[PDB]
């Protein structure tokens, strides 16, 4: 409806996020674009701060589900979009077995004609010669499909999902998701049926860009049970 229709064309991203992890205070920004037609968003980021501590990649998820593609079967649970323009907040816990932990809250909402996630990041827990802080994660990513579900108790979504981190030894490290979306607005907003999204994500680097960076192109499509 209203919300549907702010993303029928290329929508301008903003992304900022301010992160502490095992003492360590960063920021990131971000800055892209969103087709909501095909799924697809292409974001670029900075460490605005020096290097990042952690790995890229294990920021992805927390660097904007209204840019899925809903096919028209399904346009009746695109929770995301409905609570636009006022947005939503996402909150998760990312816990990285036998690691650390983030905890993360963003709003997601129109400023102007950009579409701004901005995010605080907090991480505890991690081990210093571990895969997150001794960086071991190898610099790609995987596809995943994210079970989405209304909350029963609060006019949101949440979901709970495993992300898997490839590691330059040839193991893997899971990142369990605890994720809730609630809507920033008073208005209606849609609430789906249980459903996937489906994403997948491509990593990489800018040639030219001296600081440390990343390159993020997802493809999200929704797909019913």
């Amino acid at each position: 409806s209203k919300g549907e229709e702010l993303f029928t064309g290329v929508v301008p991203i903003l992304v900022e996020l301010d992160g502490d992890v095992n003492g360590h205070k960063f920021s990131v920004r971000g800055e892209g674009e969103g087709d909501a037609t095909n799924g697809k968003l292409t974001l670029k980021f900075i460490c605005t701060t020096g290097k990042l501590p952690v790995p890229w990649p294990t920021l992805v998820t927390t660097f904007v589900a209204c840019f899925s593609r809903y096919p028209d079967h399904m346009k009746q649970h695109d929770f995301f979009k409905s609570a636009m323009p006022e947005g939503y907040v996402q909150e998760r816990t990312i816990s990285f077995k036998d690691d650390g932990t983030y905890k993360t809250r963003a709003e997601v909402k129109f400023e102007g004609d950009t579409l701004v996630n901005r995010i605080e990041l907090k991480g505890i827990d991690f081990k210093e010669d571990g895969n997150i802080l001794g960086h071991k994660l190898e610099y790609n990513f995987n596809c995943h499909n994210v079970y989405i579900t209304a909350d029963k108790q609060k006019n949101g979504i949440k979901a709970n999902f495993k992300i898997r981190h490839n590691v330059e030894d040839g193991s893997v490290q899971l990142a369990d998701h605890y994720q809730q979306n609630t809507p920033i607005g008073d208005g209606p907003v849609l609430l789906p049926d249980n459903h996937y999204l489906s994403h997948c994500s491509a990593l990489s680097k800018d040639p030219n860009e001296k600081r440390d960076h990343m390159v993020l192109l997802e493809f999200v499509t929704a797909a019913g049970i």
